[PDB]
């Protein structure tokens, strides 16, 4: 008839500002792990203990990462919780589906999208008191995906998804959060003042207005659901303040290292051209060759440059040659970064350290060196 704090078993603590680690098995294991006077938990919601007793528990769930909670009290009202993570991994020859990047952010009514393996196998999706009876596995260049199609009905809100095959083994996909709000959730940090601007989000199709440094913007390059293109206003270099508003009248959200905002940081940055032609390169040339490397960038303005600028070169290929390959050096030829052999057109974007900076005055000024390609720009910001 007193108060308590830790029974056995021995459990770690958090390291930094994120949860406990506590248990890791696999989608077929089961998870298991004061005196007589004295409930679990899963995402928030009261769970029976597999045994009879309430210290042993006996869990058999689907694959995902899981939040667990161990708040047990006593006749008189002692208070004592344990909160931690408990992580199922998926079997090899399972299907499998883990976020690799704001894919799992997905709206009522629209597709979406699922990344792992073995999502051929998937017959169907389940997703909070609803059957997704149209998956598509779709073909890509790139990593293949599995699409699925939101359902209207759907609320707001976070939902695990399930993972069911052709007998209806059903399996563990992780969370998915469901939103209507028109939110941005990528490549609004940076902008630069004039050009154009392409900001990706989730219900994009809905902004009406965005608001930088005061300036609005109404009229859109592109616009659908997934992104939206404008011309960032002419806006003296430094740190603005982005909201916008829907059609409807709501406030646009932003997403930012996962923490949901009404307003976003921009960092405006003016593109200085430095030179603009189509000078060729090749390592190949007589040395004295005007093209042998691209040169034509004064020293002085390389020492103008401030440390943290952005160096962009927009190469274009010499389709006659045999290989394109290219590399930003200083006068003496040090690379200030790795050679590159391409294929196809670009540009090239190179922070300036201070380093870089003094290698360039150092040593002869700035080239650009290589085989078979173009220099049509070169700018700073």
């Amino acid at each position: 008839n007193d108060d308590p704090h830790i029974l056995a078993p021995v459990f770690p603590d958090r390291t930094n500002g994120q949860l406990a680690t506590f248990a890791n098995i696999s989608r077929d294991a089961n998870l298991s792990i004061p005196k007589d006077y004295t409930t679990w938990f899963i995402d928030g919601q009261e769970v029976e203990s597999g045994t009879d007793s309430d210290k042993e528990i006996n869990r058999s769930l689907k694959a995902g990462t899981y939040n667990l909670k161990i708040e047990v009290e006593t006749v008189k009202g002692k208070k004592t919780s344990r909160e931690g993570l408990v992580v199922v991994n998926p079997l090899a020859d399972d299907p499998q589906s883990k976020e690799v990047a704001f894919e799992r952010i997905v709206s009522p009514g629209k597709t979406a999208r699922l990344y792992g393996s073995n999502l051929q196998n998937v017959t169907a999706i389940l997703l909070g008191g609803n059957t997704i009876t149209d998956p598509t596995y779709v073909e890509s260049a790139d990593e293949n995906y599995l699409e699925y199609t939101i359902p209207t009905g759907v609320s707001e809100g976070d939902y695990r998804i399930v993972l069911q095959d052709a007998d209806g083994n059903q399996y563990g996909a992780d969370m998915v959060k469901v939103t209507n709000a028109s939110l941005v959730i990528s490549g609004a940090n940076r902008a630069t003042a004039n050009v154009d601007w392409t900001i990706s989000g989730i219900n994009l199709e809905n902004i009406a207005s965005l608001t930088i440094g005061g300036q609005t913007v109404s009229q859109f390059s592109n616009q659908s659901s997934t992104e939206i293109t404008l011309t960032c206003p002419d806006l003296s270099d430094g740190s603005y303040t982005m909201t916008g508003k829907t059609r409807s009248g709501e406030a646009v959200q932003f997403l930012n290292d996962n923490i949901t905002t009404t307003e976003q940081t921009v960092t405006v940055s003016t593109e200085i051209t430095l030179w603009s032609g189509h000078h060729y390169v090749s390592w190949d040339k007589p040395d004295g060759d005007p093209n042998k490397t691209f040169g034509l960038i004064p020293m002085d303005v390389f020492a103008g440059i401030t440390a943290g600028s952005t160096l962009k070169v927009v190469y274009s290929i010499e389709p006659t040659a045999e290989y394109h390959k290219m590399q930003l050096a200083t006068g003496y030829w040090t690379g200030l970064a790795s050679e590159m052999e391409f294929t196809e057109n670009g540009e090239y974007t190179l922070i300036l350290t201070q380093d870089m900076l003094n290698k360039i005055q150092a040593e002869a000024g700035f080239l650009c060196v290589g085989h078979g390609y173009y220099v049509d720009l070169v700018t700073v910001k």
